């Protein structure tokens, strides 16, 4: 297998937030790396774990607790809940108390596990005032910086948000789990040439 | 009578992920004064079984190019736009107007999410597809950081030119307009609260 010459389609299981995490760097890597690949993402719901027997999906990426059987899996990292709002939020601090996160009001995302972040603070007696509530997190930067909602996010999701829509994050008051995002493939392809090739290229800019 | 200014209601919008960061940065700005205590859902047409939903009460109004819903459903075009071509403010060289032997001969990012594609095969054109993505989030900073262009809705670009620094082309080849329209429920049609919002989106959205 020769990257450099492939040209190959890889097919990738993984959530959006996924997307715009991984696929930006990937892309501008296998820029110079292997030219005339194609890849092709897809959302972990639309379905899996079949496909990634008849070879259908090469990897894919995520909190994905539900594969485990005839299933090899690398972490890549783990990272925290965050607590991002706009740079200028009239009154929004960092480290935030959880006595202010109390006080003002949300944008929630529905969406992997993940999570489940919601029940902790409700079984916790800290009701937020949800004045917003969205199924994934397109919409979530530019709804940060034209309000004074504040969002509970998962960290490298807050990197990439900062600057292109001038927000800031604090330390996440509340005790929340932390994120555990893995590699997987499927054991029939565990001695692909490409394959492997692709799983080293992720553990390589990422972890 | 409903009282925006009073009311605590709980509102469920069917919409797209471009819809999303389209509709709600903005309605949210327009509610914070007019109305401060509504609540804002939304969900994706896929979703629920939202035909059947919106029947129910489940959802109150629905937002895009929804063909589906025909029958017991009363609409109102808000606006029609064009597909654009986008790419990075300094892209090595692409151009505006691009010709569409560019277009043809720089890579490409698709989405999958109404046949575009088809159109431009039978039309002879096979771009080079070197990435291909579900939906929409992280179509924004793929551009940014590499030399790829993109088929994009027009709406859409606009939400993305500043955040991540791109610019756009009108597009060289002939494709659809699409329209937006605005969805309700003909059970509905004289209920005092969904009258409210149907007429702030004709308000807030058209030219
Ligand atoms: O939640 C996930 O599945 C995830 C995936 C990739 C990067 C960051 C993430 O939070
Ligand atoms: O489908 C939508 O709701 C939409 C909204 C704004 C711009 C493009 C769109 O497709």
């Amino acid at each position: 297998f020769d990257p450099f010459a492939s040209t190959r389609t890889f097919n990738l299981a993984m959530t959006d937030i996924g997307e715009m995490y991984f696929m930006p760097p990937l892309m501008e890597a296998l820029a110079q790396r292997a030219p005339h690949i194609q890849i092709s993402t897809l959302r972990p719901n639309a379905n899996l774990k079949e496909d990634m027997e008849s070879g259908a999906v090469d990897l894919a990426l995520g909190l994905l607790p539900e594969l485990q059987t005839g299933f090899f899996q690398r972490r890549l990292f783990r990272h925290r809940y965050v607590c991002m709002f706009r740079k200028d939020h009239p009154s929004a601090k960092s480290p935030m108390s959880l006595k202010q996160f109390t006080e003002l009001e949300h944008v929630g995302v529905v969406a992997t596990g993940h999570g489940e972040v919601d029940g902790l603070l409700e079984r916790a007696g800290i009701k937020r005032r949800m004045r917003l509530v969205v199924p994934h997190f397109i919409a979530i930067g530019p709804i940060l910086h034209s309000t004074d909602l504040i969002a509970t996010v998962p960290q490298r999701f807050a990197v990439r948000c900062e600057v292109p829509f001038g927000l800031t994050t604090s330390p996440h008051p509340a005790k929340l789990p932390d994120i555990a995002i893995n590699l997987f493939w499927h054991a029939k392809y565990n001695r692909d040439p490409g394959n492997m090739w692709l799983r080293q290229l992720f553990v390589e800019l990422f972890s």
